[PDB]
């Protein structure tokens, strides 16, 4: 399968964002653990969320979904997830299911195997397993240490644990969400640098919404009290997805017009709202509201920036760089290599097909645009963001052909239709 995008002369309009994947999967897990019934509004319907929903169903969590799957009423367990069956749960390539559920299922005495698609068995989890085992969990890495599939037999108590922060923030997120329900207090010491810190902030905001606070000591040590129970907030509104928003804001920066996205704004908890600051630095004009961000085209110039705070939205800058004057350098993005694909390799390989000169560093990428873009078929590596980032090539005089376009469904099934709604073809 492929989709050819014809050259787009102008983008403009207003995009009502689908729900945030990061918020959706945290809120589903917390609602399943909490006391009380939580009603989630603007939940994302995408593969990653569906895998979380299916796992929760298999684990006995009671919930109802609206016809469109964006409103979900979750009856909380008022305690850890529990199954008497020796289940095997398939989690696709959803890190926000695999990492958080691996930790959550270490509470109690279940016997559950977590697995996923071939790529998920190549994505690291050892830093999380190490910390969980330090706290008493029984875990078997059935194929190789440091990777799924995992057999979880429970027993996490708490105590003094160390988690490496240098590869994924999702390990710390998973520990943070599970620790409050453990029988003992947990003191988490961070080994090394912590990457993707804004996603830790999402986790802490969500936990607070569900009635639990922790002591965050400068992102280097976290004190969590055990013996707690999450408390349903009642209604909870899932923010629009700020990572999905990046494509439309960038499209406005490149080929607007003014493109406005709704469902996020200046006070959102998602770190990817800071992507708009990059577009502003490149020369676009950005306007903020409480519930929108808008971007209007201006002449674009390259940037050289540390992108560790926005690793996903940073991919959008890599293709937006094709439209900027000068060489763009994106630094401190090593963990691109361990995500849906090796995104440093993939981004460099596909950018070169459209004519860019690319230096693929170990943990950075440097992109020098060609004078004129070239037509290419873009491989997408079963990575939603490769498809969505390369859609921006068509904001030029050159079409682009996206291979396997349905991979966008990991987080954004209707991406191309939403892009078409704001596009005027040349
Ligand atoms: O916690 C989250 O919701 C996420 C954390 C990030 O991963 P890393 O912490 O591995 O960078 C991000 O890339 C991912 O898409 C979503």
């Amino acid at each position: 399968e492929s989709l050819t995008l014809q050259p787009i002369a102008r983008v403009e309009g207003t995009v009502n964002l689908p729900g945030s994947k990061s918020v959706s999967n945290r809120a589903l897990l917390l609602a399943a653990l909490a006391r009380g019934t939580t009603v989630l509004t603007n939940l994302l319907d995408s593969d990653d969320v569906r895998h979380m929903l299916n796992a929760l169903s298999a684990l006995g969590v009671q919930y109802t979904l609206s016809a469109d799957r964006t409103r979900c009423e979750v009856t909380g367990n008022g305690g850890p997830l529990r199954s008497a069956a020796a289940l095997e749960l398939f989690l696709g390539n959803a890190g926000t299911a695999m990492r958080p559920l691996a930790a959550a299922l270490c509470l109690g005495s279940n016997d559950i195997v977590l697995t996923g698609e071939p790529r998920m068995k190549e994505r690291p989890i050892g830093h999380l397993v190490d910390a969980l085992r330090q706290g008493g969990a029984q875990i078997d890495c059935l194929e190789q240490e440091n990777y799924p599939p995992l057999r979880l037999r429970g027993g996490f108590q708490g105590g003094n644990v160390e988690v490496d922060g240098s590869v994924s923030s999702q390990f710390l997120t998973a520990l943070l969400m599970t620790a409050p329900l453990a029988p003992q207090d947990t003191v988490i010491v961070i080994k090394g640098d912590l990457v993707s810190k804004p996603y830790i902030d999402i986790t802490l905001h969500l936990m607070k919404t569900f009635g639990v606070e922790v002591d965050n000591q400068s992102y280097q040590r976290f004190v969590v009290r055990g013996k707690q129970q999450y408390q349903s907030p009642g209604d909870y509104l899932v923010e629009g997805d700020a990572s999905s928003a990046s494509y439309f804001l960038a499209a406005g920066a490149i080929k607007g017009g003014t493109v406005k996205v709704t469902g996020i704004g200046r006070n959102s908890v998602q770190g990817d709202i800071r992507f708009a600051d990059v577009l502003e630095k490149m020369g676009a004009t950005v306007t903020w509201g409480d519930d929108f961000i808008a971007c209007t085209h201006g002449e674009l110039k390259a940037v050289d920036m540390d992108m560790n705070h926005i690793p996903d939205a940073a991919m959008t800058i890599a293709t937006a760089a094709l439209f900027a004057q000068g060489t763009t350098t994106l630094r401190n993005i090593y963990n691109w290599r361990v995500k849906e694909t090796d995104r440093l390799f993939a981004m460099a390989t596909e950018l070169r097909k459209v004519g860019a000169e690319v230096e693929e560093g170990e943990d950075y990428i440097r992109i020098t645009p060609p004078a004129k873009l070239k037509y290419a078929e873009i491989g997408t590596y079963n990575d939603h963001r490769m498809a969505m980032c390369f859609s921006l090539v068509a904001l030029s005089d050159t079409p682009v052909t996206i291979l396997d376009p349905k991979c966008t469904a990991k987080t954004f099934p209707d991406y191309f239709e939403q892009l078409a709604r704001i596009s005027t073809l040349a």
